[PDB]
C-alpha cells in the first residue's frame, strides 16, 4: 500500500497532509519552491526536494518536476492538496501513467466535473438538482429565457429586450455544500453539509457546519443524491458538491473533486478525519465507517486568517515577529505559521485557519470571538478585525445570511 | 446570578477559567502577584488587582487580600482553581461568610474530605469501596495487621516482628479516578474515569481517559457509587474520587474537592465543559445534562509540559525566546505561555498541557507523539523528551501500567 507520499502542495494544507501521513506511518516527501524552504511542513518532512523557483508556474504547477520528485524518492503516491494541480486532469493522467497513485479521483472523472456544462449534464442524469437552464437564434433563446424566468445569466439579463451575447439567476441564495467520500469498494457516504455564504468576490471568509435551517430530513435527501451521483460517475476519494440554496431548494453549481479548505468544520461535527480517509481510500481501503455511523453533533465554525489589510484586502507579506495562537476547549488551529516566519508574496494570503466547535452554534460563535481576541500576529496586517465584525453581526448571529451579504454589509 | 468572578489562581488554570467566564459573558477579575503581571490571563482580564509580592504565602494564599479584591470590585463569586486555597476550608468559610459565592463545595464538605480518616469513614458509609484497614496496644494491632494482611502501612511493614510506630499496602495498583458533578438540585453524575498511573514521586506526568481495561459495566458500578456518595455528603460542584485499582477492585484514597489539572481528557471523551458546569452549578443551575446523555467516545491523553530538566527534574525558569505550539485535528493546547514570556521561579513548573484525542487509544498516542515533535519551546529546558520516552514505551502502548512503573523504568 502507501508507504511514501509526495505532498504536492504548500502552506497549511501541506502541513495538514503531513500530519495525516505521520499518523498512518507514511513517509513524506515535501516538494517546495526556493521560497518555501522554511515552511513548517518542509522542516518536518522526512525528505525534501526543491522543484523550482518562487513563481507557482515554475514550481507547484511544474508537472514534470513534481513527478520526477516522486521518481527519485521512490514514492508510491502524490497528494495534490487543494488549488494548484489538484483538479488538473492532465496532471492526474500523467501521475497514473507514471505508475504512482494519485490521491484523488481518476483523470476521466476530474475532466468530467472540470467542465461546467458536462458536469451539470452528469448531475442531472444522476438525479442531483440543478439550476434550471438551457440544458444562437433570437426567438429560440427568447423562448428559453422566458421558460426559465428572468433574471437569467449568459455564461446577467433582467429583461428580454436586452437579451444579448443561459440559466436562472438566483438573487439571494446561500452557499451550502455537501461533503462526500467514495471508495474503490463501491461505497459512497455524505458527511452533512457546510454553509460558506460569507464571501467576498466569491472567495470564502467564514465557513460553518452544519448549515443553519437544514433539517436532518433535508440533509438525507440531498446527501443521498450526492452519494448516488458519486457511484454513478465512478467517484473516488473526497469531494464536495457545492449548491446555491434558496427558498428551500438546492441547485448544483460545482463539484470540487479534491479536499476543500474548509474540511475541518465537517471533521469537528462528524468525528471523521477526511485527509486520513483520502489516504486510506487511495491505498485501496474502504471508507472506515458506514452512513449510519455518521451523526451530526454540535456545531463548528472556521475563520480564514489571511495576511491582508482588513478593509483594503491588499496582501501583507512580511516577517511575523510574534505569533500567539489561541487554544483551550473547542479551539482548533490549523496553520503553518510560526514566530519568526516570513509570509512570502508569491502565493495566497492564508496564514491560518481558526476552527471552533461547541454543543451549539451560539457557543461555537462565542468561542471563535474569544479565540480571535487572544490571537496575536505581530509584524503584518491580518483580516482578524473583519472576522470580528462578522461574528458580532446580528444577522450572522441569527444565521442563514446569503452569498451577497458580506459585500452588502461592507457598504 | 454570577456576573463577576474573581479568579483566585494563576497560570494555565486561571486562563482556563477566564475562557469559561468569557464564554458565559461573566466579567473577570484577575488577582495576581507582582511577579505575574505578565500572565496571559491577567492581560486578558476585565479587571486586575495585585494581591501581594511574588511568594505564594504572600499572594495566592493571602486570604484577606483575595477577599478584599472581591469586595472592592463588587464580584459575586471566587473560583479557586486547583492547588493554593481550593481545598482550604477556612478560605471557603470566609468567602461565604463575606457574602460571595465560593465556586466549589461548602466548607463543611471540604473539611470532611480534607481529613483522610473522616473521608474514608464517609466513603465507607456511602458504599464506596475503601482500602481494608484499621477503620497502640501490641497484640491488638498485631491482630489487625494479620486480619488486613501484609504488607501494611502505618500513617510500610512487611512482617509482624517489625510492627512499629494502618491499612493494606497495594504493591502494584493503577491510579484510576472518577470525575463527578453534583448540583444544588439534588443531581449527581459521573463522567467516566481517568488513568493517571504515570507518576514520579506521586506527581502525575501523563493522564488518559478512559482507563484501559475498564468495561462500561465496571464504570457504571463504581461511578454510581461515587454519584450516590456525592448526594449523601451534600456535594456541590466538580470533584474527583481517586482510587488505587488492582486485580479488578477499586480502593478509595482521596477526593479532590475541586477541579483537577487533568480534567481536559474527560472533556474530550464526554463532550462536557467541566469548568463551565462549575460556574453554572455555582450560580444555582442544574447540571446541563443527565447521566444517560453521557457516552464515552474515543480516547484522550494529556502530557504535562513542565519547565524542568527532563532527566534531572530541576526547574528551568527563564525567558521563552520562541514558542511554537502544535495543532491540527485532535490536538488541544491549554497554556498561558507565549513567545517572549518569562517563566518565573516562584510557583510550579507547569507551562502547558498538551491534550490529544482520537477514535482509539492508539491514535491518541500517535497524535500526541506527532504533536510533541512539532512543539518548540526555546530558551528553557522542558520534560518533552520524557514524554516522548513514555509514549514509545511498549508497556505503556499495551496500557495498564501501574503507579510505580515510571520510576522503575527510569532505572
Amino acid at each position: 500500500m502507501l508507504e511514501k507520499v509526495v505532498i504536492a502542495n504548500r502552506g497549511e494544507i501541506a502541513l495538514r497532509i503531513l500530519r495525516a501521513c505521520k499518523e498512518l506511518g507514511i513517509k513524506t516527501v515535501a516538494v517546495h519552491s526556493t521560497a518555501d524552504r522554511d515552511l513548517k511542513h518542509v522542516l518536518l518532512a522526512d525528505e525534501t526536494i526543491c522543484i523550482g523557483p518562487a513563481p507557482s508556474a515554475k514550481s507547484y504547477l511544474n508537472i514534470p518536476a513534481i513527478i520526477a520528485a516522486a521518481e527519485v524518492t521512490g514514492a508510491d503516491a502524490i497528494h495534490p492538496g487543494y488549488g494548484f494541480l489538484s483538479e488538473n486532469a492532465d496532471f492526474a493522467e500523467q501521475v497514473e501513467r507514471s505508475g504512482f497513485t494519485f490521491i484523488g479521483p481518476t483523470a476521466d472523472v476530474i475532466r468530467l466535473m472540470g467542465d461546467k456544462v458536462s458536469a451539470i449534464k452528469a448531475m442531472k442524469k444522476a438525479g442531483v438538482p440543478c439550476v434550471p437552464g438551457s440544458d444562437n437564434d433570437i426567438a429560440k433563446n427568447k423562448e428559453i429565457a422566458k421558460r426559465i424566468g428572468y433574471p437569467i445569466i449568459i455564461k446577467v439579463v433582467r429583461s428580454e429586450d436586452a437579451l444579448e451575447e443561459m440559466e436562472k439567476y438566483l438573487e439571494n441564495p446561500r452557499h451550502v455544500e455537501i461533503q462526500v467520500l467514495a471508495d474503490t469498494h463501491g461505497n459512497a457516504v455524505y458527511l452533512a453539509e457546510r454553509d460558506c455564504s460569507m464571501q467576498r468576490r466569491h472567495q470564502k471568509v467564514v465557513e460553518e457546519a452544519p448549515a443553519p435551517g437544514i433539517t436532518e430530513e433535508v440533509r438525507r435527501d440531498i446527501g443521498s443524491r450526492c452519494a448516488n451521483a458519486c457511484v454513478e460517475i465512478g467517484y473516488r476519494g473526497a469531494g464536495t458538491f457545492e449548491f446555491l440554496y434558496e427558498n428551500g431548494e438546492f441547485y448544483f453549481i460545482e463539484m470540487n473533486t479534491r479536499i476543500q479548505v474548509e474540511h475541518p468544520v465537517t471533521e469537528m461535527i462528524t468525528g471523521v478525519d477526511l485527509v486520513k480517509e483520502q489516504l486510506r481510500i487511495a491505498a485501496g481501503l474502504p471508507i472506515s465507517f458506514k452512513q449510519e455511523d455518521i451523526k451530526v453533533k454540535g456545531h463548528a465554525m472556521e475563520c480564514r486568517i489571511n495576511a491582508e489589510d482588513p478593509k483594503t484586502f491588499l496582501p501583507s507579506p512580511g516577517k511575523v515577529n510574534h505569533l500567539h495562537s489561541p487554544g483551550g476547549l473547542g479551539v482548533r488551529w490549523d496553520s503553518h505559521v510560526y514566530g519568526g516566519y516570513t509570509v512570502p508574496p508569491h502565493y495566497d494570503s492564508m496564514i491560518a485557519k481558526l476552527i471552533t466547535y461547541g454543543d451549539t452554534r451560539e457557543v461555537a460563535i462565542r468561542r471563535m470571538q474569544n479565540a480571535l481576541s487572544e490571537t496575536i500576529i505581530d509584524g503584518i496586517k491580518t483580516n482578524i478585525p473583519l472576522h470580528e465584525l462578522i461574528l458580532e453581526d446580528e444577522n450572522f448571529q441569527k444565521g442563514g445570511t446569503n452569498i451577497h451579504y458580506l459585500e452588502k454589509k461592507l457598504g
